């Protein structure tokens, strides 16, 4: 972890300033573009146009997040490999959803994950899930070998989903990451229940152990349709779901919630609490500014684009 670490230590002092997206909120897209280019994600810029935007911050990320695995070896590896799958999975499963209605790529945000972009477009290009798999094979993902068992299970959109994340948390299951993944599989028994909800599958073939204010009773009540199960986590770090009704506000507080739970990690200076706080504000910050380009890019309404990129 030292070495980790220090590597991390490296590439902290180019995190963007709160400043930046406090400015970037109300600036044209020549400005949003201006500011950005003297930022670390200056150097990938090579275009004025929307796609620029998105190209930089996804190959400035690739460099400074996604080569994090390939840095280091034993247990400091296995953390950041380890979080940097679950956004793979994330990415995959985003790919999946856009296919099979038809969006395209473009509207698909990638979070820093180990694989390169290019390769998310040969995905998306593929004519369906079992040639997605061939094309995340080549660069030798895991995902390719969870698909393709996914697959010869059932093709639903939602339980195929459903079915990549829990092979994943298993494979994961075999203190600040301990604490910290157990948030993820509350957050993802969260995100399941919801897809699932009302589809009147067995609950105990898709809840994830491992978790720990998402018990299998809130997780059961949520998939058989009570809503009131978000009202009722006041008491935990998922409190602000309440009166969430609707998958889209459902991610955007859980979110927030994984990352509130990651930046206690910078009180773990040498150990694994550094790094996954760093790669959380990474993706926080690749979130943030995909949306703030779109808003100076499309002149979005203000107050729904603050929403969406403020975490209370």
């Amino acid at each position: 972890f030292a070495y980790l670490n220090a590597r991390v230590r490296v590439r902290r002092g180019t995190l963007l300033k709160e400043s930046f997206f406090q400015e970037a909120l109300d600036l044209s897209f020549a400005d949003f573009l201006r500011l950005l280019s003297e930022t670390v994600y200056g150097g990938e810029l090579a275009g004025q146009g929307l796609p620029d935007v998105d190209r930089a911050v996804l190959r400035t990320q690739a460099k400074l997040v996604g080569d994090l695995p390939r840095l280091v070896t034993g247990e400091a590896r296995e953390a950041v490999r380890l979080l940097l799958l679950r956004n793979d999975l994330h990415n995959l499963q985003a790919l999946l959803r856009a296919k099979a209605t038809g969006r395209p790529f473009e509207e698909v945000l990638l979070l820093p994950g180990t694989l390169r972009e290019e390769v998310w477009r040969q995905a998306y290009e593929a004519q369906d899930p079992a040639g997605m798999a061939q094309v995340l094979a080549v660069p030798g993902h895991p995902l390719a070998r969870a698909l393709r068992a996914v697959l010869r299970e059932t093709q639903d959109l939602a339980r195929v989903e459903a079915l990549l994340a829990k092979r994943f948390f298993e494979d994961v299951a075999k203190p600040a990451l301990r604490d910290y993944l157990a948030l993820e599989v509350d957050a993802e028994n969260l995100r399941t229940a919801f897809k699932l909800q009302g589809s009147g599958l067995a609950p105990d073939a898709f809840f994830l152990k491992g978790g720990r204010f998402v018990d299998r009773v809130r997780f059961a009540r949520l998939m058989e349709g009570d809503y009131a199960v978000l009202d009722e986590l006041s008491g935990t770090p998922f409190s602000g779901l309440s009166g969430v009704r609707d998958l889209k506000a459902l991610e955007r507080g859980l979110r927030c919630v994984l990352l509130k739970e990651a930046k206690k990690g910078v009180q773990d200076p040498l150990g694994v609490g550094l790094v996954l706080a760093y790669v959380k504000e990474r993706e926080w910050e690749a979130v943030r500014l995909r949306l703030l380009a779109r808003r100076a890019y499309f002149g979005l309404p203000r107050a729904q684009v603050e929403e969406e990129v403020v975490c209370p």
